[PDB]
């Protein structure tokens, strides 16, 4: 009679767009869903308390990073069932089908619920002042940072601020997305955070590949591309500051292109130069690989529930095409479930087309047991290498040694 | 020599408010200070992969009922010698005090930084025109509710918005504070969350006292005084409907007041009628004691800091008069550090002296090393107990039950 499902506040309202995207599903079956929405800043140790104490919902939503740890525990439900449901392993891209288990493991504990992903907005206004062709520009690496020289040397104005753009905004380690920024570009560089390799999952952040990509990314803070005032910020903060016309290129998700269309008494930027001149370009390829970032969240169901058949039918329901779409589009978010891209509401907008190529390139970190440690180690350390690009004093061998100690750290974390 | 602090996003620009805050303390040591902001959606689990790996900064935030599970992991260096210097026990809130150490302890590991504190905030305009007298409404639980019924009954329309005022707004259980919004009432009614027999703590939420309590707060909801849309909401949603004019009364910090001082455009409220007509009021009166939550944060040093004495010295500035004050005013917090009180920021503003009055009833919870596991269990039911709110089905025979649930699985997690 009563499911109780907990998730984080991920659309405008959260509790009410959740309510609205299951009515249907109460109706069918005669079951009231109980929604609770966890703040991000208690999500996480809400939901241990659940799984040390055997007391919690039937559902929790997951990020898509948890799903090792908490798997880990042995307090969830298997849900091959589920998916076998909705097409199995090939009905996902396969970053998306690695979140469904921890690392390595034969049974899948989580179900794909939406994908954040990240592809570079740009001022479609600026670049054409610039002179900057925006394939070339994305087509590589050369291309990207002769771009952001060009966006660096114009003339051009913003016509609000009536100020020069700032080439590129990222934040540096003041946000919660270090890694997922940096990610891109070490993999793109033939590198990876962690590797599977000499017989032990380990650091690679200290590999000549994934040092070129690192010190590719942040020397375009220190050769100006990046204004001081970005590296104090987080991400969240960046993108007001594209709304403000302040930004010729931001990496972002999906989310931008439905906030432009939002007046600002309402929390988007309609109203600002930025919404009519928006462009959307991937990660430009890198020398060895192009990829996409992929995050987002899952849902699982705990193995203590008093209610798994029904449960199940939720996940086969908010894991299918037609919810998949609608909690896609309340959360400016990308379906998790590929089928679900075929949609009008995605394959009418050119941009959300341009993020379903984004798509194509993504990447996951391994979904490792120990990933929230393995993360945390390599932002302190990234932060430490932030900081010398404040400064003006990052260096491929500054970088290395920071990176030599980013990895005997995570070393030491995942024996 | 640098020194690394981290904090979370406690101000508007909170890197730069915080080296604004330092830049003496650097100029006087011939120091750099390096801040880092953790999102409260990362930071605990970044502190607790800093006390598990030795890898980490000097100094770091802590929310106040975090300091018992730190230090209880044994990696926080001991600020007896600190807190003597600022004046030793007399100089704090007894309630801000009992934050300084895991409960029982014989050292100090944690220094007060800056006090959250609740009151509730109201429209003069709105009691005025439901013929209200403030002092009455504030002085009894039972002049609380009529002035609620008074504020139902009343034909007064928002300026702004031509609609009715709610007589009051709260989050139910869709909040990070779903415990800190009902303590005052479990307290007020000479309850308590959790009570200390033998070397035991247990749970005290099914005490009778404690039901007295939770039942007269979650009652006022079933009576029609709060709106259905609070109970989907969160404390910032709930704050945003004050200054929207869709409130009467809503309890908050001391930050709203300088909130209603900025342009909407400046992210504050001034041009809000709400901004013109604004009181406030401490808790009031229960019939066993009147209480006013605490919460806020601290600061501890790591014991693998190098620079223990140095970061001692940062600490006695931060937790010292000048920077209580300025700090204070950048958070739109109360100082933790009493003798900050005096200064004219505070004496100067009739509402910010009603906070000072609030805080002489501050209580904060027990500091247990597993406070966050009572209060997630704690949270799981009242959220069970608001959702019979929002059905009208909330009795107490039905609370009592709830509270019994809770009170197991509390007293198994403190065993
Ligand atoms: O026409 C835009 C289209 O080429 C792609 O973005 C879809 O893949
Ligand atoms: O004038 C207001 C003053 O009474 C107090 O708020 C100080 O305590
Ligand atoms: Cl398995
Ligand atoms: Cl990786
Ligand atoms: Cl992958
Ligand atoms: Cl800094
Ligand atoms: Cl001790
Ligand atoms: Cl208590
Ligand atoms: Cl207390
Ligand atoms: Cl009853």
């Amino acid at each position: 009679k009563t499911l109780e499902v907990w998730i984080m506040p991920n659309s405008p309202q959260p509790a009410e767009d959740f309510k609205a995207l299951v009515a249907p599903f109460e109706k069918a079956h005669g079951v009231e869903v109980k929604v609770t929405v966890l703040d991000w800043g208690v999500a996480w140790t809400k939901i241990t308390t659940a799984a040390t104490s055997g007391v919690g919902p039937d559902l929790t939503q997951l990020g898509t990073t948890w799903v090792g740890a908490i798997s880990a525990m042995g307090v969830l439900e298997p849900v091959d069932d589920v998916l076998e449901a909705l097409g199995g392993e090939k009905a996902y891209l396969p970053a998306v089908w690695r979140t469904t288990r921890l690392e390595g493991a034969r049974q899948a504990t989580a179900v794909p619920w939406f994908s954040e992903l990240r592809a570079f907005y740009y001022r479609t206004d600026a670049l054409k002042a610039a002179g900057v062709n925006p394939a070339e520009m994305f087509a590589s690496w050369q291309g990207f940072e002769a771009g952001l020289a060009r966006l660096k040397a114009s003339s051009f104005r913003d016509p609000e601020t009536k100020a020069p753009l700032a080439p590129l905004c990222t934040p540096g380690k003041n946000s919660w997305d270090v890694l997922h920024n940096a990610a891109p570009w070490i993999w793109g560089a033939g590198g990876e955070i962690v590797r599977q390799a000499g017989g032990r999952w380990q650091s690679a952040l200290n590999s000549p590949e994934s040092l070129e990509g690192l010190y590719f990314f942040l020397s375009l803070a220190q050769k100006g591309y990046v204004p001081a005032e970005s590296l104090e910020k987080n991400t969240a903060q960046i993108e007001a500051d594209f709304q403000a016309g302040k930004c010729a290129v931001f990496a972002s998700g999906p989310w931008m292109i439905q906030r432009a269309q939002v007046p600002e008494a309402k929390g988007g930027f309609a109203e600002r130069t930025a919404a009519k001149n928006l462009g959307v370009a991937p990660y430009p390829a890198g020398p060895k690989g192009r990829y996409t970032f992929f995050g987002g969240s899952n849902l699982a169901l705990f193995n203590f529930s008093k209610n798994k058949p029904l449960a199940k039918e939720l996940l086969k329901y908010l894991g299918g095409p037609e919810a998949q779409v609608r909690y896609a589009q309340m959360t400016g978010m990308l379906p998790a479930l590929r089928s679900a891209w075929s949609d009008p509401s995605f394959q009418q907008n050119p941009l959300l087309r341009t993020f379903i190529q984004a798509a194509q390139f993504g990447r996951t970190y391994p979904s490792l047991a120990g990933w929230g440690g393995v993360e945390n180690l390599a932002v302190q350390h990234l932060g430490m290498a932030w900081d010398l690009v404040a400064q003006g004093r990052l260096t491929r061998e500054a970088l290395k040694d920071l990176m030599d100690k980013a990895s005997a750290a995570i070393n030491q974390a995942l024996r």
